[PDB]
């Protein structure tokens, strides 16, 4: 029992960040929220890197843009992670019509092994 | 704490109900749950005039006898309708979509 605020940037934001692209695509959640009320603002793009048949999170670089967004929006907080990406699925994969994935208030911020965090589930 | 996944063709319907409009439209989500796993898979327009609890236990009826292993789950809505300049230039400005997941009442109000 929850209401999401869903903004059009962050949709637009996950969408570009699918098409300017293993084959999942990750990043972080940004808003407000107060009580069931859940505010999603805005969103960045988590790097990754390939080591042989597995993905991988930059530790780095996440809580370098962490920090910036923390800087530049200030009002605002991690709320979680998004990902998205690939005979009826191949014709929607392929014309790019996947389900967008919204995990909010996760119980770790830790970006180790989150695919595995999220595809548990 | 909760995971909302959401198909773009529910992104696509709400979009869609706004544009063919002339503040606020509000809909039907339908799909899965399991434990804080959300799936919203699809939804539909409601009439207004004040929504229609009769078009709307109609359209329900016929989800659920089409999309037999989904259920509702819930509302949106979104559209023009604090921050006087927010009011000024709605109609330009970014309309969010609201969600409302698991409502405590299937009741049609707000």
């Amino acid at each position: 029992s929850v209401t999401i605020s869903l903004h059009p940037l962050v949709i637009m934001n996950i969408s570009e960040h699918w098409t300017r692209f293993p084959r999942q695509v990750y990043g972080a959640l940004i808003g407000k929220q107060k009580g069931r009320n859940i505010e999603i603002m805005n969103s960045f793009e988590l790097k990754t890197d390939v080591i042989g048949d597995e993905t991988v999170i930059n530790k780095d670089y996440y809580n370098k843009k962490e920090q910036q967004y923390k800087q530049v929006f200030s009002d605002l907080d991690f709320i979680g992670w998004y990902t998205t990406g690939d005979k009826i699925q191949r014709q929607i994969a392929a014309i790019n019509e996947c389900p967008i994935m919204l995990q909010l208030n996760p119980l770790s911020r830790s970006v180790d092994h989150l695919p595995l965090k999220l595809f548990e589930s």
